[PDB]
Formats: structure tokens, sequence, C-alpha cells
């Protein structure tokens, strides 16, 4: 059970259908664990996630970062994903808070659809990341001060 | 977004494309009720983060604009690495959205097509400004207000 | 140096993605620990490798050494690279922030076969879980000798 | 313009002496043209040694120019040396709030490095370019910072 | 390299042990440069792998003017090579800037064993990166000594 944990979810909006599916999977895991109302924030792109995740981390036991980065024609994909990786890792360690990475980094749109948790998808990384965030928050709760 | 304080730092390497990105940035700003954002010019993309850091002390959002085109050497990779590392750090250090409108392309054609010129497919300068403003407004709603 | 280490406080954080291989790594870690006079190290489980650094950071506050264990296998997307980047960045930062050895027993493989071959199963060529724990304990003992003791 | 008041430091590595001296020559010439006859010039052995010296120079200078030549060899060592320089200089710049200009050449061949050093027959001078970059940014930050 | 005194500089050497023969050769080259510069007894610490270097380098940096990092990373079958070298790069660069101390990189990052042998300073090797890194550390420590507060 994870009813006591304060969960935040930050989801980017670039590729709306896939982003909403990831968020759907996140909210479903949250509600299944006894959390009907997690803090849900929307940002435009994946680069905007870390700075919002940092704000959310000040008031929550866990933050789920959700987004979809699909490779285009330029090397820009690599550096967007690099920024997200660097940002979320820093935010997690700065705040000592699990920042779960449900940010899809795919070569094609099909690969992103297949990992969003749609009807015919093979997996749901939005669901997976929320499990990851909540379990780590509960683990840290057991590791931290409680008399 | 009339209340948000916006700064724009744009490098100058590849002037035509950099001015187009800045044009797209200014137009989004003005459309959102911001006629005069703080606009600073730097020479290259490596010079952006340290100026972005200065601008972040006095602004709710900073838009980083620039054009990095791959040449003959691996130098492209390390310039883009420095920008990525710098802007990400600045954003988290200052708790300020630092939007990345810095183009990282293989060819000049790809950069032109993403600058927002008459025949361009997209305007990344415009997109970055929307990104910066929306995140600044989001953080304003998330932060202290009684 | 795997010979002595009874006084060292050891933590082991192991992710769970690819359970069989993760348990094998943890098995190798626990066996090295027990052989060095440490029957009860702090063992924490996390879901994925991304979750390791923040737990490793917590464990580093009250342990002389932390062993990070996990299995990252390349899939269809570039996601593999960025997961491994986050772990690398995270563990390196945690080690230097806390001045504590954070041993990397996180497998970073192209295929499942390569991960199985490095977990320390019956037929495996090596055990990276065992290797990382030797690495963590030896470094903790080294730092103990380098640090203040009158 | 008028960069006479800015305090400039130049740190140049020594690995590939001819090319490193050419980069330094271009740096010194831009400096002198901007009204700075005597910038602080420090030499280091390799490019890895630059950031820690750049950090020291940054405490007492408005701008630091990092100069060096990294040419790819037989091993992946090239990538990690350039990674360290990139990481180091970017950190130093933001730690000190000081422009640390990157005039460190990262080339596949020696010809490419020669062509970017500002020798008689070179296509460009990255040592000159980096000094312009450092000075302009230092002047920009001076205008952005406190002055009543 | 024996040309200046370097007698006053406090030198630490941290060398990993993975690939013992090559690591000992790098250390040999390091100690010989040190002794030639008037330093018979530098602080020498051994670690198991290259990932263990930065945290020990950090400790050594607290009471030495220069630290030489020595090690051998040879590419295997997996991408693990890249991430080990990334960690060392990140770690040593951070430690150097945190402590304001030259942390010389004599950590070999090679595709084959032959390439590592050729850069260790063995009888038939083309170069000695252990020797080169110690020269690099000592020269930078002397340079920083001249740049810092004195008198
Ligand atoms: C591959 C790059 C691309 O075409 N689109 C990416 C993308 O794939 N996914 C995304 O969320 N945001 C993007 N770009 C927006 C970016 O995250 C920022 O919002 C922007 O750089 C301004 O900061
Ligand atoms: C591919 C590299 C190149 O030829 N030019 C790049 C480039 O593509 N784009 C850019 O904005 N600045 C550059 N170089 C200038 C650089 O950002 C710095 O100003 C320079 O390193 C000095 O600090
Ligand atoms: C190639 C990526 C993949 O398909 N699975 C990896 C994997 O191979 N190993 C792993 O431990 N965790 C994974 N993913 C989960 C990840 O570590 C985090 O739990 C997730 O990003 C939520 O924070
Ligand atoms: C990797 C390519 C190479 O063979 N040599 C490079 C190089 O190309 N350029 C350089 O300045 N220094 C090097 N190596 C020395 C390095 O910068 C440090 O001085 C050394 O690692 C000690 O820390
Ligand atoms: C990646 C190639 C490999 O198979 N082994 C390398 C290697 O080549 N060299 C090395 O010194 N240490 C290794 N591995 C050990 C590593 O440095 C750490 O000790 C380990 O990850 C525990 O922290
Ligand atoms: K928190
Ligand atoms: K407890
Ligand atoms: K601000
Ligand atoms: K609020
Ligand atoms: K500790
Ligand atoms: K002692
Ligand atoms: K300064
Ligand atoms: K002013
Ligand atoms: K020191
Ligand atoms: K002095």
């Amino acid at each position: 059970d994870a009813s006591g944990v304060r969960l935040a979810i930050v989801a980017s909006s670039w590729h709306g259908k896939i982003c909403d599916a990831l968020l759907d999977g996140a909210r479903k895991v949250a509600a299944g664990c006894g959390l009907d109302d997690p803090t849900v924030v929307r940002v435009l792109g994946a680069i905007e996630i870390p700075v919002v995740a940092q704000e959310l981390a000040r008031n929550h036991d866990a933050v789920v970062a959700l987004g979809v980065v699909i490779r285009g024609q330029t090397p820009h994909f690599d550096y967007v994903c690099d920024a997200v990786t660097q940002g979320l890792t820093r935010v997690s360690l700065d705040s000592s808070t699990p920042i779960a990475n449900g940010v899809l980094t795919t070569n094609t749109e099909e690969q992103a659809l297949d990992r969003a948790g749609l009807p015919t998808s093979a997996e749901d990384k939005g669901a997976q990341a929320t499990v990851a965030a909540l379990a780590t928050a509960l683990t840290l709760r057991e590791l931290r001060a409680h008399s």
C-alpha cells in the first residue's frame, strides 16, 4: 500500500496522444495504490520537465516524469534526451526524491505508441514509472527516520 | 503571459538563421503581451549558458537561441554537449525555465527549415518561447501565492 | 581486499528489472560480503536502474560502501543509452557527494545472454555482483586507512 | 567595443606545440587589437590540465580563453579527453560566472587542426575567434551587471 | 620530467589493479618521473577498478598538490567500456575542480590489450602515459603554486 505517499506527475505535451496514454497509465497505477488525486502538471516539451519536477519535488515524496521524444532528421534528439537525463538525475539527488523516468526516447512513432499502454501496446512505461516512483518512495520511507 | 519577465539570449554564428529564430521568439512574446523582452546577443553557442545564468537572476524565463551546424570535425558534438550541460545546469541552479531554441543540425538546409523563414517547415525560436512562457506560468501557479 | 572487512558497513541496492539476473548478482554480492565477515549487509530493492542513485544516496549516509546492482539490456529504442547515462551520472555524483565508494555492478548489455554470462550463474563466465562488492569493500578499507585514525 | 578595461587570461596546452603557439598567436593579436597588450598567459601540458588552471584564472579575470589541440589517435581516448575539457570548462564558466572561451581544437587529423590554427595558409583561426568570443561576452556581462 | 625542482610538491598516485601488468608499468613510469623531479616517496594508493579511482582521488586531493590517476580500461563485448570511462572522466574532472587540484589522467582507454601495452612504458612500448600524466600533474601543481598566494 502507498496511500500515504505524495505523488506528483509531470507530463510533456509534444505528441499529445502518446503523452495522454502515458499519463493514463500513471494515474491508473496511482489510483490502484490508493492515490486518487496526484499532483498532475503539464509542460510543452521534455526539456521543460526537470525544472517543474524540481518544483514538485519540494512538496512530494515521488515525481513521475512523462514524455515522448521521437528522433527526427537532426541530432537534436540526442541532446534533448541528454538534457532530460541530466536534469532528472540531478533533481532526484538534489531533493533526495525519486524522479521516475517515463519519458519515451524512440527512433519511430510506432515504438512510442507500443510503449504508451494503448489497447494494442506491448507495454505501458507510464504505468511502470509510477510503480517505480511509489516503490522507491516507500523504500526511502522505511530507510528514513521513524521512531 | 503579460506579467512574466522574459529574457532572450541569441548567438550570432550563422546570422540569417539566428535573426529568424529571434524574430519568431519576439513575435510569440509580443503575441502573449510582452512587447519588450530582454534581448542579449552572444557570438557562439558556447557563450549562451553564462549569459543565460546572468539573465536568469532577473527573469522568469530565458530563451536560448542559436545555430550549430556540423562541420568536418567532431567539434559539433562537444559544442552541443556544452550547451546542453550549461543550459540544464542554469535552469536547475536558478529554478528558471531555460528554453532550448539552439538548432543542432547536420546541414545548413536543416537549420533554415527550422528557423521560421517564409518557406520553413517549423520555427524553433517560436516554439522555445512558447515553452519558456508556459513553464514560467506553470511555475507561477505552483509557487507561493496567498 | 576481500581478505578482511568485518568492521565495514556495507549497503547493497539492487534493481528488479530482469529478476533472475538481478537475484544472481545479489547472490554474488552477499556471498563476497559473508566471506569477508559481513553476514548482514543492508539490502534494498528498487524497480529499475534509474531508481538506484537516489537510494544509494540514502544508504551512503550510514554505510562505508554501497554496491549498486542491476541489469540494463538494450531494446529497440535509444532508451538504453539514456538509462545507463543516468545511472553513471547518478552513482558517480553520489560517491563524490558522500565520499563513499559506490560500486557499479549494474550490467549494461546488448543481449540477455551477455547479462546472464556476467551474473555468476552456474555456467556464467564471471560474476559482476561479486566483483563490485570486492571493489566496494577494498575501497572502503583503503579509505579507512587513508582517513583519520590516531 | 573598447575592451581595454577587461581582464583577460589565456590558458594554452602544449601538446602539438606548433599548432598551440599559432592559436596563442591569434589570441594575443585579437587581445592587443582590442587594447590589451598584456593578458595573463599560462601554459599547461595537455587539454585535461586546462579546466583547473582556467578555474584559478577565473578568480582574477573577466574572461578566460582556453586554447589547445586534441587530435584523434588509435584509441577512444580522444572522446574522453574532449569530454573532460567540455565538462570542465562549462562548469568553470558557470561556477565563476565568467566567460571561458573554447579555442580547444578537437580534430580527426593534424591537417584539420593546422587549418584552424591561423597559420599563413589556414582557412580560419579559432584562437582569434575564441578571444573575440571571450571579450565580447565579458563586455556584455559588464553591461548586464551592476553599474550606477 | 627532470628539469625543474618539483621537490616541494606533494604528489599522490592512485592506480587501479584491473590488468595488473599494465597498471604496474604505468605506476613504474609515474614513480620514475616523480623520483627524477626530486620526489622519492609519493603517496601511492591501489584500487581494484577505474570506477574506484575518483573517490580515492578526492581523498588524496585533500592533502596533496597533485594526484595522478592510473588505470587500464580495455573494451570488451558490451557497451560497459563506454560507461566506465564516462564515470572516470566525470569523476576526475569534478574532483580536480572541487579541490582545485590537478588530477592527471593516466587512465588508459583502449580497444585492445596491445594498444594498452604500447602506452604503458614497457621495454618495447611506443609511449608511457603513466610518465606523461605525472609530468602533467607536477607541472600544473608548480604552475598553480606560481599563480597562487606568495609573499
Ligand atoms: C527531437 C526534437 C523534436 O522535434 N521534438 C522534441 C520531442 O521529440 N519531444 C518533446 O517532448 N519535445 C521536443 N522538442 C521540444 C523541446 O523539448 C523543448 O520544448 C524546446 O527545445 C524548447 O526548450
Ligand atoms: C561546429 C563549430 C563551428 O564551426 N561553429 C559553431 C556553431 O556551429 N554554432 C555556434 O553557434 N558557434 C560555433 N562556434 C563558436 C563556439 O560556440 C564558441 O564561441 C567558441 O568555442 C569559443 O568559445
Ligand atoms: C532498455 C530499457 C528497458 O526496457 N528496461 C530497463 C532495463 O533494461 N533495466 C532496468 O533495470 N530498468 C529498465 N527500465 C526501467 C528504468 O530503470 C526506470 O525504472 C524507469 O525509467 C522509471 O524511472
Ligand atoms: C587523446 C589524444 C592524445 O593522444 N593526446 C591528447 C591530445 O590530443 N591533446 C592534448 O592536448 N593532450 C592529450 N593528452 C594529454 C591529456 O590532455 C592530459 O595531459 C593527460 O591525460 C594527463 O592528465
Ligand atoms: C568495462 C571493461 C571491463 O570489463 N573491466 C574494466 C576495465 O577494463 N578496467 C578497469 O580498470 N575496470 C573495469 N571494471 C571494473 C570497474 O572499474 C569497477 O571496479 C566496477 O564497475 C565496480 O565498481
Ligand atoms: K521531497
Ligand atoms: K530507519
Ligand atoms: K528567476
Ligand atoms: K501554490
Ligand atoms: K558514508
Ligand atoms: K591517516
Ligand atoms: K571572474
Ligand atoms: K545593468
Ligand atoms: K589540494
Ligand atoms: K601570484
